[PDB]
């Protein structure tokens, strides 16, 4: 059974170990935190990524299409998957801070208004990586899914398996990634996130040729119903903070004809837990 704490923004400072408490005690698995971001700011964004005056967001969205036209494309590059220089993902990391700085217009920021929310959660300082020659990582990215368009299952702590992590691997701790996301956008229906009590086991997946035959039996599990499940939409400004790192989750199909816009990334544990790093 999966549990999610829903306060409102307002209340943050009471709860200073949320982020110890899903990532270590695992005492619950996430939170919907109200009105992170005013639906006033969330409409400016959202305004300036439709007309075009979003200080360059535009000029690094990847449209995915080679994946097919069943998935999200996404504003900046998510570093899962990326070549392990992450050359190409710190040149957009930059470009994404820029315009994402920009289109906030410090009302609130951003960057900001996120690094005190995961500060309230955790009474820890909280930052933005910085890469082996100074680089940039991005706080985060902006997903955009069309009509029709999902988010398949997968899971969080998969990423400490890739090329890509392996920088990151030097900085954090052993434990569990979080995931958070803010919508800037939602769908008339559909685009919830769907979260699974099935958890991340590497010691099953070892015991397979390659990732696609294994996650074929993790779908059958989640096709099946044979897996408890939750599905959540938070509203624009709103936050969600889950533990994806442990639990399969996905993002069901859009329906309808507004796309599902959400800003987010990941965070987890600097290696003493003196700290705490997010990052897309
Ligand atoms: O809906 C999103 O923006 C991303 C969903 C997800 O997989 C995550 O938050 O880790
Ligand atoms: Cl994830
Ligand atoms: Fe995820």
């Amino acid at each position: 059974a999966l549990h999610f704490l829903d306060i409102n923004a307002t209340e943050v400072k009471k709860y200073p170990t949320a982020i110890q408490d899903i990532i270590i005690n695992r005492s619950f698995d996430g939170m919907i935190i109200r009105g992170v971001f005013p639906r006033d700011t969330m409409e400016q964004v959202a305004r300036c990524l439709e007309e075009g005056n979003d200080g360059g967001m535009k000029s690094i969205l990847n449209k995915n299409e080679e994946f097919g036209t069943k998935v999200a494309q996404i504003y900046g590059h998510a570093i899962v998957g990326q070549s392990p220089d992450l050359k190409d993902y710190f040149a957009s990391s930059a470009i994404f801070r820029q315009a994402c700085r920009t289109m906030f217009q410090g009302s609130p920021d951003f960057e900001e208004q996120v690094e005190s929310i995961f500060h309230s959660l955790s009474g820890l300082p909280v930052e933005i990586p910085t890469g082996p020659e100074g680089q940039t990582y991005t706080p985060a990215t902006i997903r955009l899914l069309l009509e029709g368009r999902e988010i398949a299952v997968h899971v969080g702590n998969d990423f400490l398996l890739m090329p890509a992590a392996n920088h990151l691997k030097t900085l954090l701790d052993l434990s569990d990634q979080l995931s958070y996301f803010i919508p800037l956008t939602v769908p008339e229906a559909g685009g919830e996130l769907v979260v699974y009590s099935l958890e991340w086991n590497p010691q099953e997946a070892s015991k397979y040729a390659q990732m696609q035959e294994y996650m074929d039996d993790v779908e059958f599990k989640i096709k099946s119903n044979q897996s408890q499940s939750v599905a959540y939409a938070p509203g624009p400004g709103d936050m969600l903070l889950f533990n994806g790192g442990r639990y399969y989750h996905r993002v069901s199909e859009v329906i309808g004809n507004s796309p599902r816009r959400t800003i987010g990334g990941f965070l987890a544990f600097s290696k003493q837990r003196d700290k705490i790093y997010y990052w897309s």
